């Protein structure tokens, strides 16, 4: 019954808009510079940064690190409202959460993202892209794989509430490696796809199959993970100064 999934989807956008401070709705409004009311400082160069606070790649770079350690306690929290995430064994919650985190922050920074640049501190900020590619060896090209992806996700024009769903549906997957009963995760997950798929035809009818097109989106995703692991493993070996962050550390541990 379609009732039962509408109901589903306004629930989830609903959790959504409770557990992630910044929208893509309210960071759409701001990279679209016309409503001038909070416009974003640029950071464009080394001079921007400096008044922009008003080694760099490593300050950079553990900003980042810092972003998804929020963004993981977000969607932990939004995890826990979808129906049924809390009734799964304890071991597998905390596997879905150590493979999803990922592919859920990388969807969601998109939607601070456009071709040129993306938002930082709460949309407070704007970082350019050519500055985040000029920085110093390992870190010149850390966000280049995210933004590609951004532009190409951006292109499907989803909202906040097709992108509650899509969240859920990542979360809720059950070929993560190393789940103990994946019947019960499965089954939350075909409801969740019913609903999106739903979703979807209702709220972009003129767009064709983008319920296929998003789905196939989940290759980018995976792969945007693997590159920045190995990254991560230069990085550890070049930059044995650099702490990461134990959060980040248990989720990376065996993936
Ligand atoms: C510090 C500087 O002002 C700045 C620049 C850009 C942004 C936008 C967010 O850009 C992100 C890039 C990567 C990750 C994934 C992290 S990065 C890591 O090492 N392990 C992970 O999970 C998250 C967010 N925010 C702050
Ligand atoms: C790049 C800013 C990092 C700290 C955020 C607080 C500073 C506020 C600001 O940017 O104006
Ligand atoms: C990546 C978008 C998920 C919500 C954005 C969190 C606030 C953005 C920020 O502080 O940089």
């Amino acid at each position: 019954e379609s009732a039962d999934l509408r109901a589903l989807a306004k629930h989830l956008y609903d959790s959504y808009i409770k557990s992630f401070p910044l929208t893509k709705a309210k960071a759409r409004a701001i990279l679209t510079g016309k409503t001038t009311d909070k416009s974003p400082f640029v950071i464009y160069d080394m001079n921007s940064l400096m008044m922009g606070e008003d080694e760099v790649a490593i300050r950079i770079f553990q900003g980042c690190q810092f972003r998804s350690v929020e963004a993981v306690q977000e969607i932990t929290e939004y995890a826990k409202s979808i129906p049924g995430f809390v009734n799964l064994d304890l071991n597998d919650q905390v596997t879905l959460l150590k493979y999803g985190v990922h592919e859920i922050i990388y969807t969601m920074l998109a939607s601070l993202m456009n071709k040129d640049g993306v938002l930082i501190s709460e949309g407070q900020g704007f970082m350019t892209r050519e500055f985040l590619k000029s920085l110093r060896k390992p870190f010149g090209d850390f966000m280049e794989p995210k933004f590609e992806f951004a532009v190409k996700f951006n292109a499907l024009e989803l909202d906040d509430s097709d992108l509650a769903i899509f969240i859920a549906v990542i979360i809720l997957s059950g070929d993560r490696p190393g789940l103990l009963n994946v019947k019960p995760i499965e089954d939350i997950q075909d409801n969740l796809l019913q609903a999106l798929e739903l979703q979807l035809k209702l709220n972009h009818p003129e767009s064709s199959q983008l319920f296929a097109k998003l789905l196939q989106k989940m290759t980018d995703l995976r792969q945007i993970v693997t590159e920045h692991v190995q990254l991560l493993q230069v990085i550890k070996k070049t930059e044995t100064d650099m702490s990461l962050h134990p959060l980040l550390q248990e989720i990376y541990k065996d993936l």
